[PDB]
DNA sequence: ATTATGACGCT
DNA sequence: AGCGTCAT
């Protein structure tokens, strides 16, 4: 009752750029705009691997992790842009630099947590309080929410998309308690006004469109963001959670799309998020551990406490390349040459990071995969990173891995390596 | 031959 | 520290 918490203390948004790498290439090359198009890495094997897909191309069934040749079977007029290749490997610098453009704009409105190259959480609680105090009580016009959906509305007692969106928004606004500066629904609504402004600024100043979710925590904001893509934002209120979760497959919630989610389904004999409410907190902890159990108990009621961390820069700067099938590395000269290539890209990126961001990495993590190993990484070892020098970094990586060569011959490398990965970590201010 | 990342939890 | 999971 009056003491049972409802997880409505914050306003959190998740902003995700639509088909980002595609939008970056479409900005650069206007011939690709408003077309079925995709971004690919490499080209020789099956046309290259697709990693991003415009919504026009998605309508034909084109997806990520599809070979370009197969995509062309679904969509013969598909247009393709290729990721840059430098030092023999894919180089993602163009997309990282575009990401910094967007993140710097977002940071003008609130402190952000960079969750990926293309998405960031926003803690809007304080900005909402500000705008409400500037809002001397007058209601929020629908004109301030021109791209907002209210999940679950319209309901109760026109056959167009935009008409439905507007009906739901009008039902929502009509029911608003605009006189109460502590009303969570009002706070979410003002958060959505701010996110409209942030998304408008991103598009005006970069050309890029995005989607967003507004709710009371990170998981609901992420889920909300996915409900109406592209170029739209969705408000998920606390009150919308019972209906939303009653038909929500457990795997759709962030962190439950893998083995843990499958075990929730198999152990409890349930399918949907809402079914979790019938278990006690102790029951869930008994199956899934104390941390997971408390998290699930709260999450299935719409409640989650993970903070938006004030972190707009990545914590690690890494370089990796797979050597699949017959391209696996089988000589010492080969291994050394590719370690050097990776280390030279790493040096370039680290030196730019030090100039931009006033910090230096201090640990080098070296990871490899050996042929026939099912795991992504067969081995991970760390060593000291004391100098931003590619030859030193590659020599050190070779020293940390050289005992994995089981070949008696010092010239050959066996079993051959199917992955190399260098990662700079443990930053200190400088 | 589903690639190049990046974050975080466990012990 | 080194490994596993999750995201995509
Ligand atoms: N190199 C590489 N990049 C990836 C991979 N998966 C995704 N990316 C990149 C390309 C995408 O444009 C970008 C953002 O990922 P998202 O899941 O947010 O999808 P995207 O923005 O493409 O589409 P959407 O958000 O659904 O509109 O990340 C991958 O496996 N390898
Ligand atoms: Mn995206
Ligand atoms: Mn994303
Ligand atoms: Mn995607």
């Amino acid at each position: 009752g009056p003491h049972m918490a409802t997880g409505q203390d914050r306003v959190v948004a998740l902003v995700d750029m639509d088909c980002f790498f595609v939008q970056v290439e479409q900005r650069q090359n206007p011939h690709l705009r408003n077309k079925p198009c995709a971004v690919v890495q490499y080209k020789s094997w099956k046309g290259g691997g697709i990693i991003a897909v415009s919504y026009e191309a998605r309508a034909f069934g084109v997806t990520r992790s599809m070979w370009a040749d197969d995509a062309k079977k679904l969509c013969p007029d598909l247009l393709l842009a290729q990721v840059r290749e430098s030092r023999g490997k894919a180089n993602l610098t163009k997309y990282r630099e575009a990401s910094v453009e967007v993140m710097e704009i977002m940071s003008r409105f609130a402190v952000i947590e960079r969750a990926s190259i293309d998405e960031a959480y926003v803690d809007l609680t304080s900005a909402v309080q500000e705008r409400l105090q500037k809002l001397q009580g007058q209601p929020i016009s629908a004109d301030l929410l021109p791209s907002t959906y209210i999940e679950g509305l319209p309901q109760g007692p026109t056959v167009q998309k935009e008409g439905m969106r507007k009906q739901g928004l009008f039902q929502w606004l009509d029911s608003l308690q605009i006189d109460n500066l502590t009303s969570p629904d009002l706070q979410l609504t003002v958060g959505a006004v701010i996110v409209e402004e942030m998304r408008a600024a991103i598009e005006r100043e970069t050309g890029f469109q995005c989607s967003a979710g507004i709710s009371h925590n990170k998981v609901l904001a992420k889920l909300a963001c996915g409900l109406n893509k592209p170029n739209r934002q969705t408000l998920v209120s606390h009150g919308s959670v019972p209906q939303l979760f009653s038909q929500m497959p457990i795997r759709k919630i962030r962190s439950l799309g893998g083995k843990l989610g499958a075990s929730v389904i198999e152990i409890l004999g349930i399918e949907y998020m809402g079914e979790l409410t019938q278990f006690t907190e102790s029951q869930l902890q008994s199956h899934f551990g104390e941390k997971n159990g408390s998290w699930l108990y709260a999450m299935c009621r719409g409640i989650e406490h993970d903070p938006v961390k004030p972190r707009q820069l990545p914590k690690t700067i890494g370089c990796s390349k797979n050597f699949p099938g017959k391209t696996a590395l089988a000589t010492r000269e080969q291994v050394q040459w590719w370690l050097l290539q990776l280390a030279q890209e790493l040096e370039e990126r680290l030196t730019k990071d030090r100039n931009d961001n006033d910090r230096v990495a201090t640990q080098l993590v070296v990871s490899i995969r050996v042929q026939g190993d099912k795991r992504l990484s067969s081995l991970r070892r760390c060593c000291a990173l004391t100098r931003y020098d590619a030859h030193k970094m590659s020599h050190d990586a070779f020293t940390v891995i050289k005992n994995c060569n089981t070949s008696g011959i010092q010239t050959e490398w066996s079993p051959p390596l199917t992955m190399l990965f260098l990662c700079a970590t443990k930053f200190s201010a400088s």
